[PDB]
């Protein structure tokens, strides 16, 4: 007359964690391919990638893989100053 038993012990409750008085400390806080712009007139926040048409102030301000020229984003293939001169290869030959 002994009914089968297992344990009967259902009890779970422990979830918490949230404290931040800011938007972001660095770009790493953002999604992935985004930089955390921090204006002097405005507050810091997560910005979106900047295109070749988008304006910039620094090299890091623009997305990874581009340069900031004339306050505007530009491809690495475009931004190329002081190229190599070179000429040709010297080689003699005779009998």
């Amino acid at each position: 007359m002994l009914v089968l038993d297992f344990n009967n012990i259902r009890s779970s409750a422990d979830l918490h964690g949230a404290r931040k008085g800011s938007q972001c400390l660095s770009d790493t806080d953002c999604n992935t391919r985004k930089f955390c712009l921090q204006p002097r007139d405005e507050k810091p926040f997560c910005a979106t990638c900047r295109g070749l048409r988008r304006r910039c102030q620094r090299d890091a301000m623009c997305c990874p893989g581009t340069l900031c020229v004339n306050d505007v984003c530009t491809t690495m293939e475009d931004a190329t100053e002081n190229l190599y001169f070179q000429s040709l290869e010297h080689h003699h030959h005779h009998h």
